[PDB]
DNA sequence: GGTAGACTCGGACGC
DNA sequence: GCGTCCGAGCTAC
């Protein structure tokens, strides 16, 4: 899922789980667990805690307990269901919380590329993998003046700079090619080339994108050989960044 | 230490 | 039977 999903996931997971205490944590594929390395470890550590909240930070979920965060990222396919006990699990279940009152926070995965971290909560944010994540892309901390400090100071594309996951929290593939055409700025442009009014216009389409998604349609991603929406010029699709990029060759300058 | 590119998690899938 | 592919987020010069 995207940063806008995520965040979905975040606010309707939250009643489901809140005041919940664990009583057991059961594991299927423990290549998910990352910290600690040793997944009984992780297991035995959540035991008896209480499930306190539920943030998201960039597309991480952060689930706080009582002395612990789980910082959790889904990947393509992770997902969380609340359910009972007594049900038979659903394919490609990895990860189970078991709750005192009979229901299970669930784990699926078909992937298996999602990823779980378990600190302390005071040590979560200076911990792999949310050490370094850039600021929230809805927050004060993203803001035009941040954005033109990284720019100028790389010789790197606009499209790799917002690809940079410390620059900015969960700006992915899509969301970047999207902003990017909404600013009118080809994103093979060297991120200095970008001018004061540009990197305002960039930054305000950033936030348009993301906030229009987590509120509530695509231009130009996967949309390569069909007409732009704005001026019906053929969409087209290259490579920067090592990553297949799509853009109108018109509005984007 | 900036940064391009490799790397990684499985497993699907088409030759 | 082995390369090619998903793509968000360690390593060499
Ligand atoms: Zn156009």
């Amino acid at each position: 899922p995207e940063l806008p999903e995520v965040e979905t996931i975040r606010r309707t997971l939250l009643p489901l789980i809140v005041g919940k205490t664990i009583e057991d944590v059961r594991i299927f594929w423990p290549n998910i667990i990352r910290h600690p390395r040793d997944s009984e470890a992780f297991a035995a550590r959540m035991i008896g805690q209480t499930v306190r909240g539920l943030e998201r930070r960039g597309k991480f979920l952060k689930f706080l307990l009582d002395r612990d965060a789980l910082i959790s990222h889904l990947r393509m396919e992770g997902r969380y269901a609340v359910a009972s006990a007594l049900e038979p699990l659903e394919p490609h279940t990895h990860v189970v919380f078991c709750f005192t009152d009979g229901s299970e926070l669930r784990y699926r995965d078909v992937a298996k590329f999602g990823t779980m971290h378990v600190y302390a909560k005071e040590e979560a944010d200076r911990r792999p993998p949310l050490a370094e994540l850039g600021p929230e892309p809805l927050s004060p901390a993203f803001s035009p003046a941040v954005l033109a400090e990284r720019a100028v100071k790389t010789k790197r594309s606009v499209k790799a700079l917002l690809l940079d996951c410390t620059v900015v929290a969960g700006f992915g593939n899509i969301y970047v090619d999207e902003s990017l055409f909404r600013a009118g700025i080809l994103p093979g442009r060297p991120a200095a080339s970008l001018s004061s009014k540009e990197i305002e216009r960039l930054h305000e389409e950033m936030v348009a994108t993301i906030g229009e998604a987590v509120m509530k349609h695509l231009y130009v991603y996967g949309r390569q050989g069909n007409p732009c929406k704005r001026c019906g010029t053929p969409i087209e699709k290259t490579v920067v960044a090592g990553r297949g990029t799509h853009y109108c060759p018109r509005c984007q300058r």
